[PDB]
């Protein structure tokens, strides 16, 4: 739960928080609101902005609601509160509602859905007839008497972009579209970049990029997509890419590329796509995220906040936030408290302070919290500080070809490591993120040391269960490490690999070795035929490099017999259960490989040439102890 040092408020208090609601003849009344959702808090120029929806009669979707904002200068001591957006009023269920928010300059711009009268579900509308989206720009404009800061904040007109939104995209034809909900953002070029998501004439459901060069005069949508099934799509700008990580009910989220302004998008597959899911067994309704990027001690970081939804459906319990340099991801921790039901959230680091805005919901009723993240950015930092240390550590490594090294230690695309720090049952990710689990072992410089039935170690893949920050490897993945066999097996036994979920002992690729002193790596399905020659206790380098569904195995450098084959046959991703390090096994044939094991490192790409050599050649350089 949220950590020690940090707080929270109530700032959007249901049955309690009044809005000046402004009536026809232009009177206003504060109004007291039902339920508070879909929360944004953005800064604008020192200026918090924390834009919602005042659902007034009610929680539900298709109800009354207009666009409330809450706006601060001193850090959310105090704050004013306004109606940014009014509905309609074509009837008693007129909204604007999931505010999509993009601060350029002392300028908001909030992309809404507006709806007059329907009382059922937008993508399931017969038409766009009762649909408008509208775009309203706020100015944020500060001025300081007597010391004391002030701000205002004036609303524009709303303008509907109705008339650009082309009928048509590629043959699909369309019904309506919203803003993915959340923080947008500027591109590095200066584009307005909306994430948007798309309902077809069928209900089909799929998102885009809807952008603008010119400040928001004219609105292109660009040319690539998700797959049908995406909503609720979030974007951040990440080394000259846009990443598009979209809500998926009912499946694990999909997270998109594109390095041409959204022509072409492709899906994450070596970093993000698939890592976060909906709930335990991924067939749940899922749930807006924030994603947003940001500079912590001196390193850019991607932030992601979800529910765990252990309760199922839309009860959305136990927000997370995790944050990954698109290497590494690490979960910071609980942010929401205890068993508490969350939702739809937001997240912002300002002058140095880490916040967030979110749901809670008891009995479907909504408030907003207002979150000092305290003690989760002293984590966050701390973290930060690791991976930057053990980066610049490896990276200064002089290697043998002395100003007059060969070249790096690879770093690039380095996602984990095991080394020196172990206790009993656990040998510690020096990055901080995922420890591999440990068997009848005992401490040695660097690793360990097998002996005993299942003496060996799981770093798990898929066995991360519901988050799975290792899924990169079912697409591609270096592993590498330093062994030495300490005893003859009696036949065949295991030393490193993957292996795959599912019945059977199968494995995607790795290595054993065998009692005549030979190696038998594993491709795929392929017959495990032995090759070359070892001697016991002599110390060797291992990689196994898997990219475009072919395995490779390396001894000392040189590839092994078979390494290139085609590892996985078919168009479906692997699904790997798990690194074996050793003979681990919790069940099954009684295997006790006698090896020692040191220096274990996983890299989310098949690594060069020149990278397996300058590995090699370090081996002895690299350790933590
Ligand atoms: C989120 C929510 O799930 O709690 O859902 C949105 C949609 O119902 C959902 O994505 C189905 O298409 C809501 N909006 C609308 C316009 O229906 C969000 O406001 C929120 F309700």
């Amino acid at each position: 739960s949220l950590a020690p040092g940090s707080s929270r408020v109530e700032l959007f208090k249901r049955k309690n928080s009044t809005v000046p609601f402004e009536e026809s003849n232009g009177t206003i009344r504060e109004r007291v609101v039902h339920s508070f959702r879909i929360p944004t808090i953005v800064n604008v120029d020192g200026v918090m902005v924390a834009i919602a929806d005042a659902r007034y009669e009610t929680s539900f979707d298709n109800s009354f609601i207009e666009t409330a904002v809450k706006y601060s200068v001193d850090d959310g001591a105090t704050w004013n509160t306004q109606i940014a957006i009014k509905n309609s009023r074509a009837s008693s269920v007129s909204r604007v509602m999931d505010a999509t928010v993009i601060v350029k300059g002392n300028k908001l711009y909030i992309l809404v859905g507006s709806f007059n009268k329907t009382r059922n579900s937008w993508t399931q509308h017969r038409d766009g007839s009762d649909w408008e989206p509208l775009l309203v720009v706020g100015e944020v404009t500060k001025s300081a008497a007597n010391g004391k800061t002030t701000a205002t904040i004036s609303w524009g007109k709303p303008v509907s972009l109705k008339p650009l939104f082309p009928a048509e995209f590629d043959g699909i034809l369309t019904k309506e579209f919203i803003g993915g909900v959340g923080a947008a953002i500027v591109a590095s070029n200066g584009n307005l970049v909306y994430p948007v998501q798309i309902a077809d004439m069928g209900g089909r459901v799929f998102t885009k990029i809807m952008y603008s060069e010119d400040d928001g005069n004219t609105w292109k949508f660009a040319e690539g997509r998700s797959k049908f099934g995406c909503s609720e799509p979030a974007v951040l700008e990440w080394e000259g890419k846009l990443i598009i990580n979209n809500r998926v009910d009912g499946n694990r989220r999909l997270v998109y590329e594109s390095s041409d302004m959204g022509k072409t998008w492709v899906e994450a597959l070596g970093t993000l796509s698939h890592v976060w899911t909906n709930s335990p067994t991924s067939n749940q309704q899922d749930c807006q995220s924030s994603f947003v990027a940001v500079t912590i001690e001196g390193k850019r970081v991607m932030l992601f906040t979800h529910p765990l939804n252990l309760k199922g459906r839309w009860m959305r319990d136990r927000l997370h936030l995790w944050m990954t340099d698109n290497q590494r991801i690490f979960d910071v921790g609980q942010i929401s408290i205890g068993d508490e039901n969350s939702g739809y959230s937001s997240v912002l680091y300002k002058d140095d302070k880490l916040y967030s805005l979110h749901e809670i919901n008891t009995n479907d009723v909504y408030s907003l919290v207002f979150v000092r993240l305290i003690g989760e950015l002293q984590l966050m930092k701390s973290v930060v500080r690791t991976w930057k240390e053990e980066d610049n550590h490896l990276a200064s490594i002089c290697t043998p070809v002395k100003g007059g090294c060969g070249a790096a230690v690879p770093t690039a695309g380095l996602v984990g490591f095991l080394s020196h720090s172990a206790n009993g049952s656990v040998w510690e990710d020096v990055y901080r993120c995922v420890d591999a689990n440990v068997a009848n072992a005992e401490r040695v410089p660097n690793g360990l040391k097998f002996n005993g039935v299942g003496g060996g170690a799981v770093w798990p893949v898929a066995r991360q269960g519901q988050t799975r920050r290792y899924q990169f490897a079912n697409y591609r993945f270096t592993l590498v490490a330093t062994v030495t066999i300490d005893e003859l097996p009696k036949g065949t036994s295991p030393l490193l690999g993957a292996g795959l979920e599912g019945p059977g002992d199968a494995k995607l690729l790795g290595l054993s070795y065998d009692k005549n002193r030979q190696w038998r790596p594993l491709y795929g399905a392929a017959p495990a035929s032995p090759t070359g020659s070892w001697e016991l206790h002599k110390k060797y380098h291992v990689v196994l490099t898997m990219a475009d569904r072919q395995g490779s195995v390396y001894v000392d450098g040189q590839p092994l017999a078979g390494s290139g084959n085609t590892v996985v046959r078919g168009a479906t991703l692997p699904d790997i259960s798990h690194f074996y390090i050793g003979g681990p096994r919790s069940k099954g044939a009684p295997t006790d490989s006698r090896v020692t094991v040191t220096n274990v490192v996983l890299y989310n790409r098949r690594l060069n040439s020149s990278e397996i050599r300058t590995l090699f050649l370090s081996q002895d350089m690299i350790g933590t102890d």
